[PDB]
DNA sequence: AAAGCCGGATGTGAG
DNA sequence: TCTCACATCCGGCTT
């Protein structure tokens, strides 16, 4: 968690700690489908994790959208705040 | 309406 | 350096 520096890694570690389920949680752990339960809250954690000021979900969602073309994380269509990891942490590296 | 999601255009700071 | 990995902003589309 603390050693993490990329957004996909930080999101993955929060999804591994049950103390953060009210921010972000698995909906299908095997398929690596997760839901962002608190968009504004998760953005606050991401900004604090990067020692940054004024991090918002609008800006953080843009970073997730860059993962679309890179085949790292894809958004489940038609659903709200439902995303899917396309690669394991090893496949991304 | 108004908020959620999209990708373009550019900035930025670390490596 | 350029590249990388977002960060910042925004108009257009969608819900």
């Amino acid at each position: 968690i603390a050693d993490s520096r990329l957004l996909w890694d930080y999101v993955y570690q929060l999804l591994s700690d049950s103390r953060y389920e009210n921010f972000i949680r698995w909906e299908d752990k095997e398929s690596k489908i997760f839901r962002i339960v608190d968009p504004n809250g998760l953005a606050r954690l991401w900004g604090n994790h990067k020692n940054r000021t004024n991090m918002t979900y609008e800006k953080m969602s843009r970073a997730l959208r860059y993962y679309y073309k890179l085949n790292i994380i894809r958004k489940e269509p038609g659903q709200r705040l439902l995303f899917r990891f396309m690669k394991t942490p090893d496949e991304i590296m």
